[PDB]
């Protein structure tokens, strides 16, 4: 608990006095977008002077309003310029224009892990508990902060060059959008329009491990209302070539019990990490990233984007009247 109780402190440091990186939009070359999203995309950004790489989100500010995501832009901003965790994305700089919120990213060009995962079917359990770990690490992590992951959005889990996870959002502290639209990764507890507190981020753990481990999510039908059945009911069927170690944590993690949770007993994280399938994970190392990767992307040019997938690019116009001005005055 040293590299966490510090990066705590300092958090409240960068919270309460926030740098100020200054560069301009137009220092960027927009080349092609990584991903896109209900209020905007992430496209690939080359700087015009170094020639270095970055993925510039963007967001148009009216649907953000339109769709009630401003206090949690503005908090997602504020969160993320604050943090400093190897396994969480950096922001590097942000503008705004009349139509646009501009976030500078650093770049991970391994792409979304989960386009490894449909390529190669189903990671094997050191691949998986590699992962795993990282997220474990950063589910701590957040929850120092009392910040909650809550929704687990496995296209959001990003790899780096040195093939190490980077995860892309904060959580939240303390939408039906969600709800209905994503429903494989709800714990129970948010199905069933419960309480929720950090428990949720240990079944989310639960279903992200079996679904690299199994190739698909073990909670999956073809109309939404029978994957709630499914996920409430606390049965899940393990592939045959789950290690008994591994359906053991799955059992513990993909509890429905909150009070019998992994994560969520007396020793909280630590049942986790001492259980037997974590053994032979040097958390440490992890966190220091000295534990090899199993994949390594392949890096066939500067700014290659063959890792990610291709999207139609629309024309990022913008207004010349500001919209939505006091909204994100103080973003
Ligand atoms: N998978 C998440 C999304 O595709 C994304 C796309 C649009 C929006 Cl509004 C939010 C999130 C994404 C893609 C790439 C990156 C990225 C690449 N390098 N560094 C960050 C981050 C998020
Ligand atoms: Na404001």
């Amino acid at each position: 608990k040293e590299f966490l109780a510090k990066a705590k402190e300092d958090f409240l440091k960068k919270w309460e006095s926030p740098a100020q990186n200054t560069a301009h939009l137009d220092q960027f070359e927009r080349i092609r977008t990584l991903g896109t999203g209900s209020f905007g995309r992430v496209m690939l950004v080359k700087h015009k002077e170094t020639g270095n790489h970055y993925a510039m989100k963007i967001l148009d500010k009216q649907k953000v309003v339109k769709l009630k995501q401003i206090e949690h832009t503005l908090n997602e901003k504020r969160i993320q310029q604050a943090v400093n965790f190897p396994f969480l994305v950096k922001l590097e700089f942000s503008f705004k224009d009349n139509s646009n919120l501009y976030m500078v990213l650093e770049y991970a060009p391994g792409g979304e892990m989960f386009s490894h995962l449909r390529r190669i079917g189903r990671f094997s359990e050191p691949h998986a508990r590699f992962y795993a770990a990282q997220i474990v690490l950063t589910f701590e992590y957040l929850h120092s902060l009392d910040l909650i992951y809550r929704d687990l959005k496995p296209e959001n889990l990003l790899i780096d060059q040195q093939g190490y996870i980077k995860v892309a959002d904060f959580g939240f502290a303390k939408r039906t959008w969600t709800l209905c639209g994503t429903p494989e990764y709800l714990a129970p507890e948010i199905i069933l329009s419960k309480g929720y507190n950090k428990a949720v981020d240990w079944w989310a753990l639960g279903v992200l491990i079996y679904e690299m481990a199994a190739g698909y999510p073990p909670f999956f039908a073809d109309q939404p209302i029978q994957i709630y059945e499914k996920i409430v009911s606390g049965k899940v069927r393990f592939p045959s070539h789950f290690s008994s170690d591994l359906k053991d944590l799955l059992r513990n993690l993909l509890q429905v019990d909150l009070t019998k949770r992994f994560g969520n007993l007396k020793n909280g994280v630590n049942d986790i990490k001492n259980h037997k399938w974590f053994a032979t994970t040097d958390w440490i190392a992890i966190y220091q990233r000295k534990v090899e990767a199993p994949f390594i992307p392949k890096f066939k040019g500067p700014g290659d984007t063959s890792n990610f997938d291709d999207y139609e690019e629309e024309e990022i116009r913008v207004s010349i009247n500001e919209k939505c001005g006091k909204e994100f005055s103080e973003f």
